[PDB]
Parts: structure tokens; sequence; C-alpha cells
RNA sequence: CUCGUAUGGCGCAGUGGUAGCGCAGCAGAUUGCAAAUCUGUUGGUCCUUAGUUCGAUCCUGAGUGCGAG
RNA sequence: CUCGUAUGGCGCAGUGGUAGCGCAGCAGAUUGCAAAUCUGUUGGUCCUUAGUUCGAUCCUGAGUGCGAG
């Protein structure tokens, strides 16, 4: 049937370079799945590809919300879809790649619709999304299909109260909703996962970072502070939107010689962003599709064309000619990384909560702990010990004084 | 979602034990789909698993064609997918097994629909089909779309019938009715596989096949015999219908001391199944479904509780609570059944055709090759050299006569 | 004791100029027959020996093996 | 050759009764914010050392160490 590339993996690994050659030999265009390259300018610290590295190929999806907006799941659901669509009539073949890999969900139906289930909140309903009261919202969850409620923790406002939202919106528990889900991938898809170890790829990402404060992002920076400021806005605003790009509130504090430690605080997020998204990849993405992606060795740059050009222009020549592909799947070195222990063995299956009656967070709270893996951990951490011995010692001043 | 299990394996690998098991255990009921257990009563030949040891549980599309029919695939497509369905609105897991793995393809849209298409045949159209003629129906299809026609031998009648059948009913090309497919799994299902190293299987199947002629399977070829009798059947026959079981046409002549022979002869065709099942398991199955299955070896008999029942409930049980599979997919033992090299490697991806214009069959036609890489063993066969030295040898009659 | 036959794993053809086929084995295919069907292909130096002959798997002798009398 | 002064990977505190805070690091989560967000956690027993005291990282005397006339 009609096909569909995705190009999975981290930065500074060729993603786009590869989804070019991928375009001119095989008749495609380019879908971008990045969060924040959908934003309007902004190229260098959004890396974005340059122009005339192109080939003239197309671009969807990609450069056109305004700062004003703020961009999400859906929004690129509705317009990725668009563009397959598009694409697919016109005898071409999508070639989507972003570093939003969530995004990938919607490639395999894994999302809920609350746009066309309309339905006016109550009063009563929304007081209690719209809480400002903690655990206000959560309780309200448990009592309404707790089997939904015991797959978040307590603290997971932002996710807690989506689901509510969905059980009011839809007036069917979220929980149900999910055991009725296909999750199954729309049209036919390859993955192609780009990949490079670990300290190489720092490597590279830290000079990366070097010489990208060089190639003009500073003036880039400068503009995004001229519309942050002139507009009254605090770094609580760095949730939501283009304010989110990590390589600005990354400078806010020199924004108010100790600017080089703003440059340290963004090649620290860029590292750990890398990380989350290999993370990713090997607990979400891959045992959703389960397992059916390719593995392009991409670590010594010095060779790619073999590791990555040829190897991907050779699963790929086998996919579009819709034929089974005889590609090893992943090269011997890379080997466990599609192994079900690096995969699908991490995920969490033990949802029952727990809760520490001698521990509490700052915030006032009791900790709770999510599966018995887990509580045993926190019951023999230091935290847990150190407030047990200050229990006993306690409760044991009276033993003595009796 | 709304979930499948499947059993796929050879005979005498426990295939029934365990679909009972995973159907006490997970609340679930049988679907065979074995092309011969469909007809009614002659069991111990067509190895049926006697109620007794079924407990209780029930079974669908399994003995119920009257010898007089011929059962076929889209006949299992309505009705396996009737007690699917059945099944599930009653909140039971369906549990099809069976040794008729070409019949799975109905799990996932692998077929065509010529029955709601109703056209009346043209007096032309029909008389090419039902041609004595040999090739005359293979050049048709050639002429009306090629692409199809190079994917086929001009000697599979069979098959090239049913496709130029397809071109007339549904005035589409099936090349394209092909490229257009979509091939996804239907509901959410988990295939299991049962396999056990060829040797000690063989052993196994040999005396299985001993005291089968025991139990009262002669009966059962007397049974049989006597319909196939008083019926004016001729052996040509044994192409339809319950005809085809291994059990009886293998003693035909012993029907007209050396019914010795017909045994042996059974015995071979056993073997023989068993082999064709895994080479399509491993060519056509997997392939098809990516890789997506469990192996579970039950070589050593004297294990499988472990290797088979545990294993095999292990992963149901993750499967059935809608959650990713932590299992390893293949024992270390096992691994390279699942390795590209055993599966979709060997599949045929060249279909230009060659013809040797110096060999030729007893049927008078040439020899002709499908795929460059046969095209050479045939170059290097015996046969063709032997050709081709007594026609140099001959035309070197020439030069001297000259 | 009479007369026969002795060919790749088995069952069989064959010609005076160094051999073919079926089955099994191995392999490819499989979109209404699938426990079925189609397709390709690896194995022999024609029991051993001595002669006849330009030359023998094939002709003659002998030995050995199996075969019916 | 007189002074400061060094405490988990780094940056810094600190009570006589066997230690913290920030960074990082590790880990789990993710179904309209995801380059975001939530969550859980590994790390040294306090420069080396002799004593002072019931006891010591914090009191004292050396030796080590970087810096300081
Ligand atoms: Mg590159
Ligand atoms: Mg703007
Ligand atoms: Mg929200
Ligand atoms: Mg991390
Ligand atoms: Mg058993
Ligand atoms: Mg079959
Ligand atoms: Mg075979
Ligand atoms: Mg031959
Ligand atoms: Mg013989
Ligand atoms: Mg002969
Ligand atoms: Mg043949
Ligand atoms: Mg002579
Ligand atoms: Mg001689
Ligand atoms: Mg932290
Ligand atoms: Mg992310
Ligand atoms: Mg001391
Ligand atoms: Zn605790
Ligand atoms: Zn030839």
């Amino acid at each position: 049937s009609k096909k569909v590339i995705v190009i999975a993996g981290t930065t500074g690994v060729g993603k786009s370079q590869l989804s070019i050659q991928l375009a001119q030999k095989f008749n495609g265009e380019v879908i971008n799945s990045d969060s924040m390259q959908v934003y309007k300018d902004i190229p260098i610290i959004t890396n974005k590809h340059p122009l005339q590295e192109r080939e003239g190929i197309p671009h969807h999806v990609m450069n056109h919300v305004d700062w004003s907006e703020e961009y999400y799941s859906h929004r690129f659901e509705t317009e990725c879809m668009n563009a397959i669509e598009d694409i697919h009539r016109r005898g071409k073949i999508p070639i989507v790649v972003g570093g939003t890999h969530y995004y990938l969900q919607t490639l395999f139906n894994k999302r809920v619709d609350t746009k066309s289930s309309e339905r006016k909140l109550t009063r009563k309903q929304l007081d209690i999304l719209e809480s400002t009261d903690p655990d206000v919202i959560y309780n309200t969850l448990v009592k309404c299909d707790p089997d939904i409620a015991t797959k978040y923790h307590p603290n997971d406002y932002r996710r807690v109260q989506r689901m509510l939202e969905i059980y009011y919106k839809t007036g069917k528990k979220p929980s149900e909703t999910f055991n009725e889900q296909k999750i199954t991938l729309k049209f036919d898809t390859l993955f192609l996962w780009l990949y490079s170890k670990p300290e190489p790829l720092f490597q590279r990402l830290d000079d990366r970072v070097d010489d990208m404060l060089e190639r003009g992002a500073l003036q880039e920076i400068k503009q995004l502070y001229e519309y942050y400021s002139q507009n009254k806005f605090t770094p609580e605003q760095c949730e939501n939107g283009v304010w989110q790009v990590i390589g600005f509130k990354e400078f806010l504090p020199w924004l108010t010689v100790k600017l080089e430690d703003c440059i340290e605080r963004m090649k620290t997020r860029t590292r750990q962003y890398a990380k989350r998204q290999v993370k990713w990849i090997k607990k979400m993405l891959i045992p959703d599709i389960k397992g059916d992606i390719y593995l392009l060795d991409a670590t010594d740059l010095s060779q790619w064309d073999t590791n990555a050009s040829q190897r991907a222009i050779a699963i790929s020549n086998d996919f579009i000619s819709n034929r089974p592909i005889k590609q090893e799947r992943a090269p011997k070195a890379l080997e466990e990384l599609l192994s079900k222990g690096e995969t699908t063995m991490k995920k969490l299956d033990d949802w029952t909560h727990y809760t520490c009656n001698v521990c509490r967070n700052a915030d006032g709270k009791n900790v709770v702990a999510i599966g018995e893996k887990y509580w045993k951990i926190h019951l023999g951490s230091r935290r847990h010990k150190s407030n047990l011995k200050r229990n006993t010692r306690q409760a044991d001043f009276e033993k003595w004084k009796i």
C-alpha cells in the first residue's frame, strides 16, 4: 500500500542529510517532526537544515508557527496527516524526520480525540479542573476510573489533569478508551534509526554548540529576548511554546564573564536531550512498533556513506519496491540495542502505589512510590534510613525517661 | 483491543495440549485451522484431539464438512472470522491452532475477493479459462497484466488460472490489486510457534505413525475406501477434498506383504509435510508478520512443561494483560531460526524469466528458469551440460559433412 | 543341476564410442484446491576380473550376488 | 622562611554525640505543553596523622598540599 519513511535518532547524526538523499533517490518530500522547528525563523539554535542544502526538496510542517502560538500534539497530527495525504496522491513518498519522537505516535493511532467530542463543561467539573488545590483533581480521578489513576503519580499534575479532562469531554473512562485502542501502524511504514555511541556523540554535540554560538546564534538569542521583553514575560513562561527551546532560557540569567556559564548549562541540556531521545526510542517507540526498525551506525562519521547512506538506501530500495527486507536490521556492534533487555524489559509493569508514612518531600506530601521494585529502592535509600533513625531515636527518648 | 492467539508448528509438538492449557488458563475457545480436520469423522489419521482431553473447551471450524464437499481458503475465512467475532462478544479469547499455516493469511487481509464482485463470464473469456490447451491461458495473462504473470511459471496452471480469473471477475489487474493491499494484522494477535529439531521430531513422527496404524487407523482407511469405491472414483480424485489426506492415497495401491510399503510411503509424506510447514513458517508467515513471533522449544518432550507450558503461559499472561512482552522471543538454542538469514533472506526477489533453447522437459516445452540466481544453477547442472554436449558433437558432424 | 539378472539411497531405462528417468534427498514458488499443486537441482562411471575390438556399461569366458525352476 | 587553608565527579557550607546544599550522574513515567513536565535515587564517613576528651569532621601538635610576605 502507500508507503511512509520515518527517520529517528539524536541530533548530530545526519538525520537531515539522509532525509534528503532518500528524497532525491526515491521521489519524496520531507515532513518535519521537531516540536521546535515548527516555529518561525530562529534557525541556528532550533537547528534547521539550510535551504541551499535541501537540493530543492519540499519540506512540510516546518517553520510556520508564530511565536505567539503554542504548538502541540493534535496540531501536528492534523498537519502531518495532511502532508502525507497530499504527498501520496501526488505519487510521492513522505519522509518524516524529527527529534520529537513523541509525535510519531500519530503514525499508529496512539491518542484520544477530545475535539470532535464537544460537551459543555459543568461549573462543578471546571471548578475541580481549574482548581488551585493540589491533589483535589487527583482524588477526583481516583474516584471515577481508578484504573487510569493508578498509572500516574499524584504530582503529575499536567497528565492527571488531562486524563480527567478526557473523562469529562468524552463521558467515557480513559482507562477503557485505551483497552479499546488499536495502536496499529497506519500506512506501510519503515523506521530508520540513526544512532551513535554516547561518548563520541557528546564530544561532537559539545563542539556543535561551541561553533554554534559563533555562526550567529547570539543574535537569535537577542532576538528572542527582544520579543521576550517588551511583553512583560517572566521566566515561568519558559514552559510553553518556543520558550521551551534549548538555547534561550539557558541565557536568561546572563540577560538578567558569566555568559560562559550559560553556555555550559546549554551544552548540558543538549546532552540530556540526546540521552532522553534514545531512552524514548528504546522504551517507548520500539516496544510500540514491535521492534520493526532498522539501525544505522553513525558513530564514526568518517564512514557514514557506507554504514548510513548505502545501508539505508539499500533497505529503502527494497522497502519501496514493496518487498521483504533482507538487511540485517542492526550491525553486529549495535545488536544489543534492539534486544528485549535494552527495550521492553525496562518498561514499568507494576503500578501498585505505596506510601512512606515517615518520608515526606518539601511540598509537605508524603513520599509515594510506584511499583514494588521501586518501593524497595526507597525503603533502602539513605533518605528513608536517615528519617527512620531520627524517628527511632526520638521515640526512644521516652523509652529512657520512663 | 480484542486479542487473538495463534499456535503454529509441526505435528507431534503438542500443539493441542497447549491450545487447551491456554484456553482454561485465559478463558478461551479453540479454532481449528487444519484443512483436513474440518472433515467429518476420520479422526485417527486426520489426527484430531480426543474430546476426553479437551477439558470441555469449545472448538470451532472443525469436523463438520461432508466428504462430498471441497473446503477451501475463503470458506475458512468466513467461518474463522465468525468464530472470532462470536468468541469476542462473549468475553472470551480465540485460540486458533492448525497445521495449514497458509490459512492464517486470513488474519492479515492477504487475499482477493471474487465473490461479492460478480460478473457474467464471457463465452470468449471462459473458452480461454476452461481451455484444455497448455500455455494458452498463460499467454493471455502475460498479455493483460504481465507484471503478475512474470511472478509465476508457465506450468503453474492452478495459479496462472486463478490469476486470470481475478482479472476477469474484477476487471482489475491482479498485480495492481496487490500493490494496494494493506496486509496488516487484524485484531491484536500473538503468534506462538512450537518447534522441534528435525531429527528428534522425525523419530517421534515415525513411531507416531507406527502405533497409529494400531489404534485403529486401518479401519478408517477402509471406511474411506468404502466411500471412495461405490462412487467410481479414480486415483486422480486425490487432488481434491478429503482425498488429499496423508493416510489414504498412500494405501490405494495396497487396495488396488506390500502393505508394509504403503506405510513407509506414508511415513515419508508425513516427514515432508513437517519440513514444508517449517519452510512456510520461516519464508512465508514470519516475513509477513515482520518477525513478531515467539518460539517455544519442544525438542526434548521430557521438559516441555518448562520450555513450552510455562514459557507460553508467561508470554500469554503479559499479552492478555494488554502489556509489552519481556520474554526473550527465542531460546538461545533456536535463536538462528528467527534470523533474517533463515527467513526473508531465502525469499525469491528476482523474477526475470529465462529459457534454455537447448533443454526441454518430457512435456515437450523448453526449460524456463526464474531468477538470475537459478538461471545459473540450470546452466551449470549436469542436465544442461549433457544436452550441450550432444548438441555440439552433433553440430560438429556439420563441419565434417561440409 | 537348468536357465536368468547384477546400473547413483531405492525402483527402473538404455546404446559398441566413456549413461538417462521416477521416487526419496536438497532448493525455489504459494493472494479459492495447500495433508494439495508447480518448479529447479546434488548424487552413478554401468558388480569384479580376463579377453574380442580402433574402442565397450553394452559382445565371450570365469568368479560372486540375488531370482524362478 | 610567617600566614590562610583544603568536606562525595565539580562548586560550597556546616553541630562535639559518626555529616549536608546546588550542580551534574543514575533511574522510572509520558495517549494536546514533550528541546518540555512529573517522579525515585547512587555517590564521600569530612587532607594524612599523633594525641586531647566517655566521644569527635568540627578542640590541639606535627607532617602533606595549593595559595599568601
Ligand atoms: Mg554527515
Ligand atoms: Mg513570529
Ligand atoms: Mg494541560
Ligand atoms: Mg537522563
Ligand atoms: Mg505433551
Ligand atoms: Mg501449507
Ligand atoms: Mg521439503
Ligand atoms: Mg538426472
Ligand atoms: Mg536396484
Ligand atoms: Mg538395461
Ligand atoms: Mg522435477
Ligand atoms: Mg588388440
Ligand atoms: Mg575391457
Ligand atoms: Mg536531579
Ligand atoms: Mg521528548
Ligand atoms: Mg583521632
Ligand atoms: Zn521513607
Ligand atoms: Zn539448458
